[PDB]
C-alpha cells in the first residue's frame, strides 16, 4: 500500500499533501552527522510498498538533493516496491544546455542521472523550467502545471482589461499560454537593450508572469518600466518562490501591487513579513496526482 | 587519420564538406537489400581512424536514421578510433516532451539513446529544434547555428529599415539575437490565436511593421502554412517586402504550393536537407551552404581545437 | 488486464489474434506527421496493464521497426505494467554476424539493443532466421515454429511417397525435423555450387527424388530465385510434383514473376507478413494463419503458463 | 607497445605465438590459493599498454574462464590501454540458444557479458561453434577459420576422389564449405534414425569434418557406417580437440585411418600416445592476427 | 505461495534442511556436467512469475559452484522468473576485496558481484561476509546475516569456567570483543605475533577462540598451543565458515583444541567429519526464517538478535 | 604535456601546493554559486583531448563540495576531455559503507562512487579511505594512497623516549600494530572501554595515538587522559584526516595531548589553526608524485614505502 515520506526541504507542504490523502508522513529520520554528512534511516517496513518521497530540491540545494537521493537508496536497498520522487520544485533545471558549446555542465541531466541511478521509478514535479527535462529520464516524468490554480486566482481580481507580460525574452511562451487562458487577452513583451516594451500597456492592468522568482531584480525593473509606460496596476505571478539574494528588499521597494506564488518552496521570514506577498497551495493538485498514480488512474485527465 | 563517410541523406552536402577539407569521401557501400533492409559495408581500413559520418536524419527519416546507426555499428565493430555523427538536420527533434502527460513517445530521446547505444562518441548538428536535446546524450553535442550565414546574406540585401519577425512564439529568442546583429534594429512577434471553432485563426502582430521590410526568421520551414499566413498578416498590417529565412528546409506536404501562392518576396534556406523537385521549381527560393561552417567545425574537432570559438 | 495494440505492419493478423483472444485491439493512433516521422499516441489508460504489441518488422522495415520502438517508449513512459513485443517476422535477422571480419554491421543485434533500450520486457517471434538471436537479448525470447501448422496442411494433401527437401544448406535441420513428422519419410538436400564464372550454377540434389512428390520447406521465401531453381532441378531429376512451404512470405524484388514462371505446383506460406498485390494475383500461392498459435502463446504468457508446452 | 600474457589453459600455444611475434609472454602469476580460488597478480607495468591475453576456455572450463576474467579485471584496474582476449577455443559456445523455449541458460551470452563486464575491448577466437556469437558482444570479435590450415593438410594426402561428409546434421554447412574448398568435390550427409548415409560414398576416400571432437562417439559410429557402405579410407578433421570422456579408447577401437586436429586445446597424454592422431598449429595464424590488430592493419585481408 | 526453492551441488544438505524448515520441496533443476566439464542446467518446471530462491554457497570447488549459480540464474531469468534471490551462505572470493598498495590484482569479490547482478540476481542473502562492505559491491539489496547468535547459544550451553574470548590474530579483535561483551560481559585476550604472545590473563580459564572462518587451521593451532602454554584450561574454537583447505585435517587432529565448532555454510569432507573434536551447528533455521520474511515482505532487522 | 590540473573550493591551498610541485598552473574553472546557492561551473580554457586531474576533497561542506566535483567532471566530459582523474584526498561519506543488521540506511559511499562513475570519472586518487574496500565500489582504477610514511617520518624526528604506539579504540588496532612495527619494531598498547582500560605498559613512555582520522576529538581526549593517568610521558596523536567537527577545538585545547599531528586533506578552521598543540603535515609531495606517475604511465606501486 501507499507510504509517504518527506525530507527537510518541504515538510510543511508534505504534511498538507498527506492530510489531503487522509494518510500521514512515515517515520524516516533525516538529519546530519556532526561533520554535516546527511544521515538517513527509514524507521518503517517498506518491503513491497508503493513509496512517495516529498522533497523539493530547493535551498539549500545540494543538501536537499543529497537527502533525496540517499533516501531513495535507503528505500531501494530496503526492498521498496516502487519509489516515486515528488519534487515540487526541481532545482538545477536552468542548467539544461550548453549555449555556444560553452564548457558548462548540464546539471539538470546530471541530477536526473543521479535519481535514476539510485532507483527512482517515477518523478512528479511542477512547472519544470524546461519541459524537455522529461526526456532527461527513462522513467515516467509527470510535469503538472500550476497555471490552473494561478489562473483561478487571477480571475478573482477583476482586472480592468488585463494584459499578460513576460518579464524577459525567455518567458514569452509561458506568458502567452497564460494570456490564452485569461479570456484570450493580449500579451506584451519586454526586450532589454534600457527595457523596451513591445505591446500597448498604457492604461491597463498588467499580469507579470514567470515560472520562478529568484532575486526579483528583473521582475522589479520590469514592473517599473511598465508603469513608466502608463500601466495601471502590476501583479507578479509565478510558481516557484526562490527569493534568493536581496529579493525581500527588491520587492519592498518595488512598484508591484501584489506578488502571488505557489508553495513549492518555503518562504523566509523576511518574505512572510511583506504585506503584498500571497501564497497559493499546490497540495491539492499534488495529492490528487499522487492518488491517481497510486491507483493506476489516468493522470492525462487532470490538466 | 581523419576519414569522412556519407550515407544517402545528404550526399551533396557531404561532398562539399569533403572538398573544403581538401579530401574525398571514403569508400562505403550504403544501399538496400531487395526487401528494403539497409545494407552497409565499409570498404576501407578505418582502424584507429578519426571518423565522421555526414547524414541528416531528414526524409525518408527512418531509412536515413537506420543507415546512420548501422554505419556507426559497422565502424565500431571494425575498430574505428572515434566516431562523430554529423547530423546537420536532426530529425525527430520536435518529439521532445510529453505535454500534459500525453501518452506519447519522447522520440528525440529514443533516437539519442539509439545513437549512444551503437557507439557514437560525439554529435555535431545545426539548430536543434530544442537545445535541451544536448542533454538527451552523455557524449559531447555541439549545436551550431546557421544564423551567421543567414545574417551574412541578409546584409547583402540592403533593406529599407528592416524589422526582424518571429513567425511564432518559439522563434522569439532567435529573432532578437538577429535583430541585434542586423544593425541593431528592432523586432516584432507573431501571436497566433484560435480560441473558438466559429472564429478564424488570427495572426496578431506585436510591434510596428508599417512601411518596413520584414525579415521572417525561423529554425525551420516544414509545410509553410504558419509562415505564409504570417507573411500575409504582415502585409495586411502595412509591411513593405517580406523575406523568409530559416536553416532547415523540411518542406513536407503542400509546402511548395503554399510558398508559390504566398506573398513572400524571397525564401532563403540552408542546405541541411536536400530540396524537393517541387521546391527547386520555385523562382523565389534560394539556398546557402553551411558546408563551410561544418568543414571548420569538423576540422576543429579532429585537431582538438576550441569549438566555442565558432559562435 | 491484458491489452493488445497493433501498428501498421500486420494489422489484419493483429485483428485475428484479438478475435481468438475474445478481445479487441486497443485505441492507439499510429501514423505519420506530414514529413514522414512516426506519430504515436496511446488513447487509453495502460497503467499497470499487461501489454502486447503486434508488429512484424517487415517491409517497409525501418518505418515498421520505428513504429514498434516508439510504441514501446510511449507505453513505458505511460507506466505499462509489462511490455511484450510480438514480432511474428523479425526483420534484419539475416544480419547476424561478420563473415571474415567484413566491415559490416550486426544489425540483428543492433535492433535487439534498440528494443531492449526502450524497455521491451519480452519478445515473441516466429522462426527467427537464426535461433542464436535469442542470445542477442537479455529478456526472454520465445521463438515459436510455424512448422506444426505447415505440417497440418502438408498431411491434408495425400502425397505419393513424398520426400522433404531443403532448398539450401541452411534449412537441412528443419527439413529433417519435418521428414520425421511427415509419416517418418526420408529427406533430400540441395547443394548449390557455382565455382567459376564460365560455368553455370548447378543445383546438386543429394538424395533420390525420382518418381516422388517433393515438399520444399524453408523458414522464408524472399526473391524466390533459389526456390524456383531448386524446383526446376528437382523436376529435371525426375520429381513428380513440387510443393513449397515456408513461414515468412517476404517476396521482395521479382518474387511474383519468379513464382509465376516456376514449375512449382503450389506455394504455401504463413501470415507473418502481408502479401503484396502482385503475389495475391497468383493462383497457386496459399496462406495459413498463425493467429491461433500466437493467440495461445500470448494467452500463456499473460497467465504465466508454460510456453515449452507449445512445441 | 604490445604485451602478451597467458593463463594456464594454453601456455604452450601461447609460447609458440609469442615466438612467432619475436616477443615473450609477460610476467603474470596465475595460480591458486589453498582453497582453490584463482590467484592473479600482474608483475609488470601495463599502464597504457596494448595487452593480449592468450587463454582458451577449455578444460577445466570454469577455472580457465575465471583465470581469464580476473586477469582482465587486474589489467583494467592497473590502467591497461587496450585488452584483447585471445581465446582460441571459446568454451560454452554450444549453449547459444533455447530450443523450444527450454529452460536452459544461454551460457555463451553469459560468458560474453562477463568478458564485456570486466573490460575486454576485443575478442580473437577460432571457429566459433556459432558465428552469431560475434553478436553476443558489443566489441569487435574476430572469428578466424582453421580451414586454410586444415585444407592445406588435406591437399597433401593425395585423396582418391575425396567426398567430404558431416558426422551429423548440425555440421553440414561446415562440411559443404570444406567440399567447396577441396576442388569443389561432393558432399555426403549422415542422418540418424541406425545412421542413414545420404550420398554416394562407395569406393571413395571420406573426409569427416566438424568444428570439434568431444567424446568421439558420433564420429566413430559415422566412420563405421561409412565403411559399412563401402568407403575406402576415412579421415577425421576438426579444429578443436576436446577429447573428453572415453575419447581415447573410442578412437583407438575406431575405423578412422587418421585424426587431424588443431592446437587450440592441449592433448592429454593418452591421446598423444595414439599412433593416428596428428596436430596442426594455428600459432602462425593467431600471431599474424595479433600483429595486424596491434598495427591497425586490415584483418579482413587474411581469410 | 509463489515461492520456490532451487539448489546447485555446492550445499545440497544445507539446502535440503532449509527446504524442510519451509516445508517446501526443492525444485527440479538438473544441475550437472556435460562430458567435457561444462556446466549443464535445465529447469524442469514452470517458474513464471515466481519468487525464486537459489541456495548455493560459492565454496570449493569455487569456480564450478559459482558458474552453476550464475547459469542457474540466467536460465531462470530467461524462463520469466518474477524475482530471483541468490542465497549464498558462504560467499567465495570475498577476501579479494581491495588492491593494497595498488597491487596489480583483481578485486574478484566485485567481479563476482557484477556477474551476479548481470545475470539478473534481484537480491543476495549471505552469512558473515569476510568484509561487510561487500554489501556495497551490489546495487541490489544484500542481507548479511551473522552466525554469532547460534555460536553464542552453543557457547552458553558448555557451562564454561570463567571464559575468556580470544582472537586468533590482530584482524579478529573487533569480533572477539563483541562476542566477549555478549558472553556475560566476560574478558578478552589478544594474540599478537612478536613467537605468539598472549595479552591477557588466560591462566586457569576456558578460552574461546573466535573467528569468521577457518582455512588451513595453522594459525588456530599455534594459537591454541600458546594459550595452553600460558595455562589455559580448555580451548574451544568457534567460527562460521569451515573452509578447511590444505592440511586442515592433520592440523586439527594434532591440535590441543578441545573442540572446533563451525556452522554448515560449507560441507565437511568425510575425513574432517570423522574427527571427534569437530562439531557442526546448522544455520538452516536462520536462513529459512530470513527467506520466509523476504518472501512475505516482513522485516529482516528482526533476524539479528 | 597534455596534463592539466583543476580544483574546486574544497581544498584550494592543497591544490595549489600540488600544482606548485608539478610546476603547473591551476586551470581556469570558474567554480562558484548562483544567487540561490546552486553550483556554477564554467571551464574557461580548451581541455580537448587532455589528461585532466581535479583536486577536490569531499570534506565539509560535504554536499556542496561533492556537487562541485561532479558538475566539474560533467562540464569537462561534455567539453571533450581525454581522461578525467578525480583526486579526492579525503573521500567523504566513506563511513557509510555497509548496512549493519540490514538497517534501512543508504550505502552512501557506494552512491557517491556511482555518481562519480556516471558523470565520467576515469579514475580516482584518494588518501586513507575509511574502508579499503571502497576501491571495489568503482569499476575504474582507484589508488588508495597511505599517509603513514609521512606521519612515520615526522614521528621518527621527535626523538621519542621508548615510544609505544596505541589505538584510540578497538577499531584502530590493526593500523596501530602496523605503525608499531614500522616505528623501530616498538610495543603497542590497546584502549578498551570496560571507563577506559589500557592494556599495556605505558608507564614512563612517550605514547603515539594513531588513527586514520580525527572527528570531534572526544575519544582521543579521554584516551590521552587515561594514558597519562597510567603514567605516560608525552602523548602525541597522529592522524591523516582532520575532520574536527562539533566541539573539536575545545576538546583539543583542553586536552592533555602534547601535540596533534594531522595531514592536509581537509583545510583547518582559523580557530584550530591558532591552537599551539596542533600541527599539519603536507601530502602535496606524495599526491603530486602520484599524479606525475599516472600522467606518464609509471608504476604507482612505488608510491608505497
Ligand atoms: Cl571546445
Ligand atoms: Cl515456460
Ligand atoms: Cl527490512
Ligand atoms: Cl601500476
Amino acid at each position: 500500500d501507499m507510504k509517504l515520506f518527506a525530507g527537510n526541504a518541504t515538510p510543511e507542504l508534505a504534511q498538507r499533501i498527506a492530510n489531503r490523502l487522509y494518510t500521514s508522513l512515515g517515520d524516516a529520520a533525516v538529519g546530519r552527522f556532526s561533520d554535516g554528512e546527511v544521515s538517513v534511516q527509514i524507521n518503517e517496513n517498506v518491503r513491497g510498498g508503493d513509496i512517495f518521497i516529498i522533497q523539493s530540491t530547493c535551498a539549500p540545494t545540494n543538501d536537499n538533493l543529497m537527502e533525496l537521493v540517499v533516501m531513495v537508496d535507503a528505500l531501494r536497498r530496503a526492498s521498496a516496491g516502487r519509489i516515486t520522487a515528488v519534487i515540487p520544485y526541481f532545482g538545477y533545471a536552468r542548467q539544461d544546455r550548453r549555449v555556444r558549446s560553452a564548457r558548462v555542465p548540464i546539471t539538470a541531466k546530471v541530477v536526473a542521472d543521479f535519481l535514476s541511478s539510485v532507483g527512482v521509478d517515477r518523478v512528479l514535479t511542477v512547472d519544470l523550467h524546461a519541459e524537455q527535462i522529461q526526456g532527461f529520464f527513462d522513467v515516467p516524468v509527470d510535469n503538472v502545471f500550476g497555471s490552473p490554480i494561478l489562473l483561478e486566482d487571477m480571475l478573482q481580481l477583476n482586472l480592468d482589461n488585463p494584459i499578460v507580460v513576460s518579464p524577459d525574452i525567455g518567458g514569452v511562451v509561458r506568458a502567452r499560454a497564460i494570456a490564452k487562458l485569461l479570456n484570450d487577452t493580449d500579451m506584451a513583451i519586454i526586450d532589454k537593450r534600457v527595457m523596451h516594451i513591445i505591446g500597448d500597456v498604457a492604461g491597463r492592468d498588467c499580469v507579470l508572469v514567470d515560472d520562478m522568482i529568484d532575486t526579483g531584480g528583473t521582475l522589479c525593473k520590469a514592473a517599473e518600466a511598465l508603469k513608466e509606460r502608463g500601466a495601471k496596476r502590476v501583479f507578479a505571478y509565478a510558481t516557484h518562490p526562490i527569493f534568493s539574494g536581496n529579493a525581500a528588499n527588491n520587492l519592498r521597494n518595488s512598484v508591484i501591487d501584489e506578488v502571488v506564488v505557489c508553495d513549492t518552496i518555503p518562504l523566509s521570514d523576511e518574505i512572510k513579513s511583506l504585506p503584498n506577498v500571497r501564497t497559493l497551495t499546490l497540495s491539492g493538485m499534488l495529492a490528487e496526482a499522487i492518488r491517481r498514480i497510486s491507483n493506476e488512474e489516468s493522470i492525462s485527465a487532470m490538466f
